[PDB]
């Protein structure tokens, strides 16, 4: 077998090429935030949380990931720290992932209870329990959920490891029921299946208060037909009760309210002369509501459109960066459940740990691209940064 350092050369070059892309990419994040007050809302908080623990990762994580891939002598509860420092990372990932979606459907939901509930001052509070949290949990196996009770002798000895330590090897003092049970399924897989139903719930929400609006719109145009084509005083008076009832939901900023004051107040004349009988008089009047139609109805329904429409494209843009993450740390896992559920399966080879582990680290790259890609406030942004600077 070749010797062990030409592949270790090949990982390490690579591991290193990870964390400089990993840097750069989200340090420009931060910076984007910092210099366009529009950038500056509360969801974009927890996106800045997700950029600076993917810089950690570059700065610390992969630093450590290569020093324990060298199985140096080392006493083990920190040996314990270099190994899990990734984990705490990863759970302040998906805490911030998992904060940005509900965020968003809190904007979906309830739009103007939003402002009052999703504050700064609070999203800071969460941002700095999460991270205390992701702490607690990443390191839980320092706490004696841990092999350090049962050394590897023969691995030890061979290193010519002293007395306390051991051979600083992942697999050898991360217990692998804390990785499949804990780590994997509770703190990892749990969240991500209730981001899933999130960004699920923002979907419905937005496709249904969509066809809320084409359904009120249709409603208020086909009732005008109903007028124009009846006889009788009381077809009107019918027809007229359902717009006004449509009018009010879809009410439900001040040329707004005046819009819809100029037309309620037109239908609330029409159905004054119906009730009275005059059935000419009243299809003559509620014509008059084309009008208000034209210059005002309709451009509330465009504008209503590209709000929820905004809001879907944007939750869209989301929603595949939690498919990345997703994506790049699911091989490492499924490896793990193999390793742990499959004793008569054969351990999977070096090279494929190892580029499960790369990919894992890719995943600290690619958010500035999918900001970039897809948000025209950080392409901008991003431009006038490079641009300029540099
Ligand atoms: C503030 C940031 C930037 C720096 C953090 C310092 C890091 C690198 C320090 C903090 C604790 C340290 C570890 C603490 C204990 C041990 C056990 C010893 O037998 C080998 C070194 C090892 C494994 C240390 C490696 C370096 C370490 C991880
Ligand atoms: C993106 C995510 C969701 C998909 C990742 C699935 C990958 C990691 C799966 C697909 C096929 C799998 C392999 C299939 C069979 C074996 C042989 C066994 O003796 C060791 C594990 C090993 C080598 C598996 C490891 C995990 C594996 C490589
Ligand atoms: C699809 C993703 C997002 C969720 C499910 C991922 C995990 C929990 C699933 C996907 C495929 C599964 C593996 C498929 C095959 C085997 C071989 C068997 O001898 C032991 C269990 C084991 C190793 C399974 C463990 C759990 C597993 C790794
Ligand atoms: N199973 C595993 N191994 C390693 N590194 C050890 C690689 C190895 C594997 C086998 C071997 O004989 C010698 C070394 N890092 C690892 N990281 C993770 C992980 C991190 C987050 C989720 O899973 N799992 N994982
Ligand atoms: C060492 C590991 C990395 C440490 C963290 C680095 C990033 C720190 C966050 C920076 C905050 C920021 O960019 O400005 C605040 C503002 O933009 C948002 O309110
Ligand atoms: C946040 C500002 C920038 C921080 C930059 C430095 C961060 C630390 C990066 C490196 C960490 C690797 C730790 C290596 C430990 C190696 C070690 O113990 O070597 C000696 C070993 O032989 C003991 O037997
Ligand atoms: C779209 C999903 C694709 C997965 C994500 C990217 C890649 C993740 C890492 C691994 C993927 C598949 C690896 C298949 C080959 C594994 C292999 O060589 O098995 C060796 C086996 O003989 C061990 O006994
Ligand atoms: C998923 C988002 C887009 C990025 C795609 C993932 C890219 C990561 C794949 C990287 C491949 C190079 C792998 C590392 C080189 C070292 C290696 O494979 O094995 C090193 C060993 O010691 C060999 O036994
Ligand atoms: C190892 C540590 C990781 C690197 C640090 C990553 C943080 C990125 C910093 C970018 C933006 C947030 C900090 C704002 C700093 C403001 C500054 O330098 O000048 C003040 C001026 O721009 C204010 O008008
Ligand atoms: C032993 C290794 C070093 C230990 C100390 C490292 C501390 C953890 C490293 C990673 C992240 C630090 C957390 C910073 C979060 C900053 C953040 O996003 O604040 C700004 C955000 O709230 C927007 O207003
Ligand atoms: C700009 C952010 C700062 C990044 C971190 C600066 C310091 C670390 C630089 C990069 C990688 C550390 C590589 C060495 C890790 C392993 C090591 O030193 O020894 C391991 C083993 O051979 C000991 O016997
Ligand atoms: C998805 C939400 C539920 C928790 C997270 C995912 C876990 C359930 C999905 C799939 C598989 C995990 C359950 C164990 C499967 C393997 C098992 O039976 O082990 C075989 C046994 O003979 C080994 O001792
Ligand atoms: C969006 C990402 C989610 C995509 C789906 C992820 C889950 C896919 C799981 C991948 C593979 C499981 C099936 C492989 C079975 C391997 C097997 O039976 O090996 C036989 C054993 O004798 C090997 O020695
Ligand atoms: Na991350």
């Amino acid at each position: 077998g070749a010797p062990p350092i030409m592949g270790s050369s090949v990982y390490i070059t690579v591991e290193l090429a990870i964390a400089v892309l990993a840097i750069l990419g989200n340090v420009l994040v931060c910076w984007a935030v910092w210099l366009n007050s529009n950038l500056q809302n509360v969801t974009n908080y927890f996106v800045v949380s997700l950029a600076a623990a993917d810089i950690a990762v570059g700065v610390l994580a992969i630093p450590f990931a290569i020093t324990i891939s060298t199985g140096f002598c080392a006493a083990c509860h920190g040996c314990l720290f270099i190994a899990c420092f990734v984990l705490v990372l990863t759970q302040s990932s998906i805490f911030s992932l998992l904060a940005i979606a509900i965020d968003r459907y809190i904007a979906i939901r309830i739009p103007l209870r939003y402002n009052g509930l999703v504050t700064g001052t609070r999203a800071k509070g969460i941002i700095a329990i999460c991270w205390v949290l992701s702490f607690a949990i990443g390191l839980t196996p320092m706490l004696g959920w841990n092999n350090c009770g049962q050394p590897k002798e023969g691995k030890n000895h061979s290193q010519g490891c002293g007395e306390g330590q051991v051979a600083c090897l992942f697999e050898d003092v991360v217990p692998m029921n804390y990785m499949v049970y804990f780590n994997f399924f509770a703190c990892v897989l749990v969240p991500l299946l209730l981001m899933l139903g999130v960004y699920l719930r923002i979907f419905l929400a937005a496709r249904r208060q969509l066809a809320d609006l084409e359904d009120n719109w249709e409603t208020l145009n086909d009732n005008l037909k109903v007028i124009e084509k009846a006889d009788n005083a009381a077809q009107v008076k019918d027809a007229l009760t359902k717009m006004r009832a449509a009018a009010l939901d879809a009410q439900k900023m001040k040329d707004f309210r005046h819009g819809f004051d100029i037309l309620v107040g037109q239908i609330d004349d029409a159905l004054k002369l119906a009730n009275e009988g005059k059935v000419k008089e009243a299809q003559a009047a509620a014509e008059q509501l084309k009008t208000t139609r034209n210059a005002y109805i309709q451009k509330y329904l465009e504008r209503a459109r590209s709000t929820l429409q905004k809001e879907v494209h944007a939750a869209k843009s989301l929603a595949i960066i939690v498919g990345l993450f997703a994506l790049c740390w699911l091989p490492l896992h499924i490896i793990n459940c193999f390793t742990f559920f499959c004793p008569d399966c054969s351990h999977a080879p070096l090279w494929l740990m190892y580029l499960a582990i790369v990919l894992s680290h890719t995943n600290s790259v690619v958010n500035p691209f999918i900001y970039a890609y897809r948000i025209r406030e950080f392409r901008q942004t991003f431009r006038k940064i490079i641009r300029s600077h540099v």
